[PDB]
């Protein structure tokens, strides 16, 4: 039996019959699964919610539930994501997008916190305790190291890094790396780059845009107009320029 | 359908309000007593000699009234309108303390927050998620510490406080302050809060000029608390305050 | 009144000591071998291959013995050990090894894991540490013998942990700490010995003293670490607690924490 007899699985859920349910485990109301997911034993899914197909919810995870800060919320979750142990991830709010976001490809570890209204993109790394504290936007390839702790509102770029115990208050530029508490910009994700197979050209062009940007005392508008002849040259600067362009709470340093 | 879910374990020494909710697998141990209105989730762990009052919710995956990992009987008492939400670790007393971990009413508990052996709650605090009270730590009423703050033993968390996030607090907390970092530092006072509270421009004044007696004027603590004892019979506000700097065992934050 | 509760799962390879307890909704996995006296709590999941040992206690809602998530992992017949006398408390996320380094995870005896906490694969502890609340090993760290890493300490990568040293809470450790030595902060920074331990361990008073020296010979004279050594070579013949913080400082492939 795909679905363990111990499960309870809320007669509102829609489930593609291929799926797996562990025992003691919570399908609640308004919660639809997608084909291939595999739902291990003592997860507590709560809906509105949306999970994709081939994902793997690993045990006392609490996906879907209301935010502790009738409203029709909703969560979405897509493709292949891993969500580890204890993790535990909040619907949207009306008092915003109605929803929280988790595209494909991810890896949220064990006791991870989505917020309310956090997006996170494609191929992204939550490691252990990362907690978005709400509306926190986490752009593709994005590494988050070990109790990586995020303010509201921040947007977290595209193969940026973020050290152990980093606390990030500000935006973080595309491929930047930062760390400590509060979180500093140090340099490029280089070892990123090079896992993606980017040009020598591009990761020298990505090199010269990190010091127009952080080690030439120029300003965010300065640097911006600098950027602009490289963005057009390679699209890997103008994702760089782009997360400096629509940073809200200034740019981490 | 049944308030009490029949997959639940309850010890039948434990005393239920007829209207408690029991959510399955939990289980609700010898000597746990639940006020009325009280939802207990799926999969929680409630152990005794524990008394919850009246209309708690305690979410999925919390550990409830354990011994402490560091005999006469050890109580945890919990008050009312309280929320624990998952993973929520809280343990009781020890009798050679006070042989009670006590929190008041209307708190909100955040997911895998830990509340240590001997630890008192006032009232309307905020625990966002893993805060953590090694021991013996004292938050009092509408206390506000951010995701991840950890509290060292013996410390005491002023009324209306605010810690920000990955806070490390060695040192007491006053009343109003608002610490930041680790290790924790004296940033400002929350005015935010107090004017939520409905506090007058008078007393928030009174603060505000209480704050730069102690922090910005080269005083010492006997000399600050001699230059607020005027204020502080003025203001209840400010005697809150001074009454905080003035308990102080582990010094103020800085 | 079973041992085994009857709401528990056992998988049948599972191998068992007749006396081993076995609380409600908790999974006994495949390839989990469980020592005589073990207590295993309600709501716990064992995976295996995993060997516990005697008298251990595992409390509620701990994952031991899972794989890692790390992307480098590829279901491999790797391992977990845990010895005797330990206690792991609720929501403890343990994994095993992989087969780039040596395919184990060991944990020795008398140790105190705390709720939440995580050991990383090939994480090796040896015996009577205590790793508080929420302290995470990111993988291949190494704990020596009485080490304390307080509420909320984060270990790098291939870390080592020296015998009876001791972490501050909420200290981000990315450098190798030597025996005894204290460590605070984020990053972490060394700032004294823990003489505290040194004396309830029943150390002689010469030994103590001796182990001060050899403080300010690394950290307080402005050597180099081969100076360092040097220094301390006469010292560790004639106590071996100084020889166990000289080979602490000689076996640090990641820099000693300054
Ligand atoms: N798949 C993967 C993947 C990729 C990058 C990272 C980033 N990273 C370094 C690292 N690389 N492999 C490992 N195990 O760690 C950390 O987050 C270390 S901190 C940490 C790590 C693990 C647990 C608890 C903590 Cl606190 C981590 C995992
Ligand atoms: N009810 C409430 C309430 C009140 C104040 C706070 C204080 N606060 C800012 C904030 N306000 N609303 C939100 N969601 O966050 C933080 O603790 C941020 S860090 C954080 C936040 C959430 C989760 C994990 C982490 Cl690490 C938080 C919640
Ligand atoms: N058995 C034991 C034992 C030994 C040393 C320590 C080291 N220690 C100080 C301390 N001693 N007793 C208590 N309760 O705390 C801390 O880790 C403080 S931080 C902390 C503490 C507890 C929970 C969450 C956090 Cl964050 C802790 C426990
Ligand atoms: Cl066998
Ligand atoms: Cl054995
Ligand atoms: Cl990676
Ligand atoms: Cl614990
Ligand atoms: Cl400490
Ligand atoms: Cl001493």
């Amino acid at each position: 039996s795909l679905i363990d007899p111990r499960a309870i699985i809320d007669p509102s859920a829609r489930l593609a019959a291929d799926v797996q349910v562990g025992p003691w485990s919570i399908v609640g109301a308004e919660v639809e699964i997608g084909e291939g997911t595999v739902i291990g034993p003592h997860v507590v899914l709560k809906g509105p919610t949306k999970i994709g197909k081939h994902n793997r919810i690993y045990q006392f995870s609490s996906v879907g539930e209301d935010t502790p800060d009738g409203e029709p919320t909703r969560l979405v979750i897509g493709d292949h994501n891993v969500i580890r142990e204890g993790v535990t991830i909040h619907r949207g709010t009306v008092q915003d997008r109605a929803e929280t976001t988790i595209g494909d490809h991810n890896l949220i570890m064990a006791y991870a916190h989505i917020g309310h209204d956090s997006v996170i993109g494609n191929h992204c790394i939550l490691v252990n305790n990362t907690a978005l504290a709400g509306h926190v936007h986490v752009d593709d390839w994005a590494i988050l190291s070990g109790y990586t702790l995020v303010h509201q509102y921040c947007r977290i770029g595209a193969h940026s890094f973020s050290g152990m115990g980093s606390a990030i208050g500000k935006d973080v530029p595309a491929y930047v790396t930062v760390f400590g508490n509060p979180a500093e910009a140090r340099s490029m994700n280089f070892e990123g780059m090079r896992r993606r197979g980017f040009s020598s050209e591009a990761i020298h062009a990505l090199r010269r845009a990190y010091k127009v940007v952080y080690r030439q005392g120029h300003t965010v508008e300065e640097a911006l107009a600098e950027l602009a002849e490289s963005a057009a040259q390679f699209p890997e600067v103008a994702v760089f320029r782009d997360s400096i362009q629509s940073a809200t709470r200034g740019i981490t340093r």
